[PDB]
């Protein structure tokens, strides 16, 4: 409705602790995500340089999370 969180997503530059991303955005920036939770054990799996998605805040621009696959 107002300030709601976007999906804007990016290139997977690092795999990150667990299964993260170190993402380069589509507005140009290094961001940390993580997966959405839910299909990480229907494993959908992705490397180093994959089509991520990435949703992130209106306020903290620094991180994101890999929602439905869109890009």
């Amino acid at each position: 409705a107002k300030e709601d969180n976007i999906e804007m997503q990016g290139t997977v530059l690092e795999t990150l602790p667990n299964t993260m991303f170190r993402v380069e955005l589509e507005n140009g920036h290094v961001v940390t995500a993580h997966i959405s939770g839910k299909m990480r054990k229907n494993y959908i799996r992705i490397l180093t340089g994959d089509k991520v998605t990435v949703e992130l805040t209106p306020y903290d621009l620094s991180k994101g999370r890999i929602v439905f696959r869109s890009r």
